[PDB]
């Protein structure tokens, strides 16, 4: 009934042996792993927020799904990246069975785990994502930028060298045709063009406005190293 769940009070109290317990009593009565609370939250969503890596292992083995979307479309692996853990991405991708684990998901807002985990710094998480297949180039819907674009417009040298290593395309365009060498040239991120141009970067790549990254250089500074 409403307003109850045992299920999910167990998992916030960090109790396995309880959620153990209780995914028996579901299991032998029928029920679903996957129910929702108000918030539209599973078990599972709550066990990765809570950060308890052996309760998300505990219930994706017993077959709860890491598709099941939370209120803003997450899945667990996005919650994971959003809660800089990457123990519980870790404890899903372990657990999950294949086929039913897809790395490419979107959020309501459009972005892919991978996205999620750019944006908030955490290497650790990032480079799990990439071990585990996730596409390096996706491009959401909402920004029609790829995580290399996300990493510049964060003005973030450490995921940006990161991704390209990792093999990320460094010609990647927006929708307005702009690539990150002309976001990191625009906006005078000395650090970022020095590396985007030694990592292969095309300084004659013409966006919308029939831009080239020089001609939106920012400062004489960005200008000499697109010059070489």
């Amino acid at each position: 009934e409403d307003g109850d769940t045992p299920l999910h009070i167990a998992v916030v109290q960090g109790n396995l042996p309880a959620v153990h317990r209780l995914v028996n009593l579901f299991q032998q009565g029928g029920r679903e792993l996957d129910i929702y609370n108000n918030l539209r939250q599973t078990p599972l969503h709550l066990a990765v927020i809570t950060t308890l890596p052996s309760v998300v292992r505990l219930l994706v083995t017993a077959g709860a799904s890491p598709m099941a979307l939370d209120r803003h479309g997450q899945t667990a692996a996005h919650l994971a990246c959003e809660h800089r853990s990457p123990t519980c991405l870790r404890a899903l991708l372990d657990s999950a069975a294949p086929g039913t684990l897809d790395l490419e998901a979107r959020n309501y807002d459009g972005l892919t785990a991978l996205h999620v985990a750019v944006n908030t710094e955490c290497q650790e998480t990032v480079q799990l994502l990439l071990e585990r297949g996730a596409d390096i180039d996706a491009v959401d819907i909402k920004s029609g930028r790829s995580p290399l674009i996300h990493a510049v417009e964060n003005n973030s040298l450490s995921m940006v060298q990161l991704l390209l290593q990792h093999g990320a395309n460094v010609n990647a365009q927006m929708y307005s045709g702009s690539s990150a060498l002309h976001s990191a040239s625009g906006r005078g991120l000395l650090p970022l063009v020095r590396t985007l141009v030694r990592s292969g970067a095309d300084s004659s790549l013409k966006n919308c406005h029939n831009d080239t990254p020089l001609m939106v250089a920012r400062s004489r500074r960005v200008i000499d190293i697109l010059r070489g």
